[PDB]
């Protein structure tokens, strides 16, 4: 019952799970999951939380937690083509270790597991 | 004391154009201002989604009417400053002192500012 992008175990509600070859930079990892950013939206604040994270995270609370300003999740905005240019080119390794040592882009591993992994 | 340095970047430069920095490393393309061709400084975004330097859109647009990457028409006033995550990284780049003469401290782009004020030996 994997996630066929991403080859982990995860709700629709949550993100995809990767495995990092290097440590990344603090300012692209997510405040409130502390994983590298997927889907990044920016505050009118301007910080920057996963869609899915702030999505769930907005049903419990009303505040961006950096700033304790009022947050509202249509007031948020997808980031920069920079940003995601960022952390597309993420270096992730492949779940199914057991067979395959592929490292490559993030947005590339989606591809690599529907079309070319074995361990999939 | 006329004509002196710039105070914050200690390089020569006009109040209308950027700071100048020598950075230690290949930055990454990314963070790279298409107009000017050097790492962005106070960035700002379009309604495109791009991103250049303040300074250089603002010149740019004085007498040109789009965005360089894709030609879609570009008012300066659409334009907004870019998130507080990209200038986080921008920040965090390496530079080298400018007097490098008398100094060869590397720090933090953010940082050079604090270095010439409190710690070089070559500013004024
Ligand atoms: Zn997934
Ligand atoms: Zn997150
Ligand atoms: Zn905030
Ligand atoms: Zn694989
Ligand atoms: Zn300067
Ligand atoms: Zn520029
Ligand atoms: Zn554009
Ligand atoms: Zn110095």
């Amino acid at each position: 019952p994997l996630c066929f992008e991403c080859g982990q175990q995860h709700w629709t509600r949550e993100n995809h799970l990767y495995n990092y070859q290097n440590e990344v930079d603090d300012d692209l990892v997510c405040h409130i999951c502390l994983q590298p950013l997927l889907q990044p939206l920016d505050t009118p604040c301007g910080h920057t939380f996963c869609y899915k994270c702030l999505r769930n995270f907005l049903q419990e609370k009303d505040f961006c937690p950096l700033d304790r300003k009022r947050l509202h999740f249509k007031l948020c905005k997808k980031s920069s083509i920079l940003v995601h240019k960022l952390l597309d080119k993420l270096l992730v390794l492949c779940p199914f270790s057991s067979v395959c040592k592929d490292v490559m882009q993030r947005c590339d591993l989606e591809a690599h597991l529907k079309n070319r992994c074995p361990g999939a």
